[PDB]
């Protein structure tokens, strides 16, 4: 248990093991503080990201923490839905010539919630490699908004589940503005289904657990 942070705490990164860490910003919002996950991956090839953050402040931030840890650069991101804890460094991701991963839909939804658009690449299956890296993309269906991915690691079996997962401590849904609340358990089952042999789940906000989020999610669903 190794956890690395800026001095005022509004940034950390979390080992789950020596390769994949969890990153958690703090945005603040009508006095109000909100965390958010994503995954930072350490590649032969350079550091890639699932998700970047709230706004460019703190995404410009999380980049420097990281490099300077791992000694090596950013070199792409994957953002796993179009709101701004996802999408919100967008400019200084393209600033800095990082990639942004995502399918065309979430690319699309972007674009009209006026952030910058990122390469809408991802098909509903996608697997990927950065160096020795695998990383899989799976578009489950509809849930916490209309395009929300997972990303899975094979060699770990970890999932990034995103928003589409919650945390244990979570006693409702959250944000549920651009929810499809009735398609949400559907697109859970098709994870649990589609990968059987789950270590941990990191969720969108909270606590890393493992594959009980998933069932904790499909409860607060009924
Ligand atoms: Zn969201
Ligand atoms: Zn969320």
């Amino acid at each position: 248990h190794k956890v690395i942070k800026n001095e005022t705490g509004t940034i950390s990164i979390s080992q789950l093991n020596k390769n994949v860490w969890v990153h958690t910003e703090l945005g603040y919002f009508s006095g109000e503080a909100v965390p958010s996950n994503g995954l930072v991956l350490n590649t032969s090839k350079g550091l890639v990201l699932v998700d970047s953050s709230w706004d460019d402040k703190l995404t410009k931030e999380l980049i420097e923490m990281v490099e300077k840890k791992f000694k090596k650069r950013v070199t792409d991101v994957i953002i796993t839905h179009a709101h701004a804890d996802r999408i919100g460094g967008m400019k200084t991701l393209k600033e800095r010539g990082i990639k942004a991963h995502s399918t065309a839909l979430t690319a699309e939804l972007a674009k009209k919630n006026g952030y910058e658009e990122p390469l809408g690449d991802l098909q509903s299956v996608t697997n990927l490699k950065f160096g020795n890296m695998k990383v899989e993309t799976f578009y489950p269906g509809k849930g916490h908004t209309e395009d929300n991915i997972v990303v899975w690691l094979p060699q770990y079996q970890i999932l990034a589940g995103g928003c589409l997962v919650k945390s244990a401590s979570s006693k409702d849904l959250g944000n549920v503005a651009d929810a499809y609340v009735n398609e949400w358990s559907t697109s859970i089952e098709n994870v649990l289904k589609r990968y059987g042999n789950i270590n941990l789940v990191v969720p969108g906000h909270g606590e890393v657990g493992d594959r009980g989020l998933l069932l904790h999610t499909l409860d607060l669903l009924k």
